[PDB]
C-alpha cells in the first residue's frame, strides 16, 4: 500500500485572509496618514505587502498571521523573505504561498523517514512525497511521525491505495 504526502493552499481561503487583514489594516490609528498595502496576486501565489519602514512590515505580518489564525489557515503556509526590498520611499516584501512540496522539504521528508527506521519507500515527485509500504500500520506510524515533526510547512495525506 500506499499514500501521498501533499502541501495544498485553498486561494480561497488565502483571499478570505487577505481582506480580513485588509479591513484591520484599514482601522489602525498607528497606519493612518501611512501608505500600507496588502495585495494577493492570486496567479503569482504571492502577497506582497508594502509601507514606510521595515518596523511597518513587521507590523503588517503580524495582522496577515493574525488573520489566518482567524480564517484557521496555519501562517507557516507562509514564506516571509527576511530582508525588504526598498524603493523610494517605500519597503515591501513579497511573501510566498508554500504550494506543494519543494525538493528541499521532501528531502527533509525523505530524511527523516530514512531516520525512523520505518520499512517504507519515499518517491519525491510532482509537488509530493509518495510513501509505499508492506504494512499500513507502518505508513500510519509514517504519517503520526510527519504530523510530529515541525520540518516547515503543513502537510495533508491522501490517495491511499491499496
Ligand atoms: C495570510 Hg494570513
Ligand atoms: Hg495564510
Amino acid at each position: 500500500p500506499s499514500f501521498d504526502i501533499v502541501s495544498e493552499i485553498t486561494l480561497h481561503e488565502v483571499r478570505n485572509a487577505v481582506e480580513n487583514a485588509n479591513r484591520v489594516l484599514s482601522t489602525r490609528y498607528d497606519f493612518r496618514g501611512v501608505e500600507a498595502v496588502i495585495e494577493l496576486n492570486e496567479k503569482n501565489e504571492t502577497i506582497k505587502i508594502t509601507t514606510e519602514s521595515d518596523f511597518q512590515l513587521e507590523q503588517l505580518i503580524e495582522i496577515l498571521i493574525g488573520s489566518c489564525i482567524k480564517r484557521g489557515i496555519e501562517h507557516s503556509s507562509l514564506d516571509i523573505p527576511a530582508e525588504s526590498e526598498h524603493h523610494g520611499k517605500l519597503y515591501s516584501k513579497e511573501i510566498k504561498l508554500k504550494q506543494g512540496i519543494e525538493t528541499e522539504m521532501a528531502k527533509k521528508i525523505t530524511k527523516l523517514v530514512k531516520d525512523s527506521k520505518i520499512k517504507v519507500q519515499t518517491q519525491i515527485q510532482g509537488e509530493q512525497v509518495r510513501v509505499t509500504g508492506k504494512s499500513r500500520d507502518d505508513l500510519q506510524a509514517v504519517i503520526q511521525l510527519v504530523k510530529s515533526a515541525e520540518l516547515g510547512q503543513p502537510f495533508q495525506f491522501n490517495n491511499f491505495r491499496d
